């Protein structure tokens, strides 16, 4: 079996809600990184394809995903960007690692139900 495109929001939104529920860990991920505002002006020199929770949520609300892998792909893009840009000792890097642990715990039982 599969999750059809029209089933994606109902099946996958709880995994995204679980990320948002992590506070403070999700806070650096809720909106697109604004390099000038955040005092990290080299961000787009390092990160080629930004991704954040608000973008994923909009795509999941508005039918922009056709298959589960596309949602999962954007989530890992968001995490990988943060592990790439931020130092291993940094708050954002460590928050990213916590969110990834939460994501794995939430997405695995959903995808393994198929
Ligand atoms: C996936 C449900 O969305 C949230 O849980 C959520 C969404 N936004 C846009 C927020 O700013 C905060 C939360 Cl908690
Ligand atoms: C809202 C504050 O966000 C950040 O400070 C931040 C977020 N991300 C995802 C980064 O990769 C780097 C920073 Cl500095």
């Amino acid at each position: 079996k599969i999750f059809k495109p029209e089933e994606l929001r109902q099946a996958l939104m709880p995994t995204l809600e679980a990320l948002y529920r992590q506070d403070p860990e999700s806070l650096p991920f809720r909106q697109p990184v604004d390099p000038q505002l955040l005092g990290i002006p080299d961000y787009f020199d390092i990160v080629k394809n930004p991704m954040d929770l608000s973008t994923i949520k909009r795509k999941l609300d508005t039918g922009q995903y056709q298959e589960p892998w596309q949602y999962v792909d954007d989530v890992w893009l968001m995490f990988n960007n943060a592990w790439l840009y931020n130092r291993k000792t940094s708050r954002v890097y460590k928050f990213c690692s916590k969110l990834a642990e939460v994501f794995e715990q939430e997405i695995d039982p959903v995808m393994q139900s198929l």
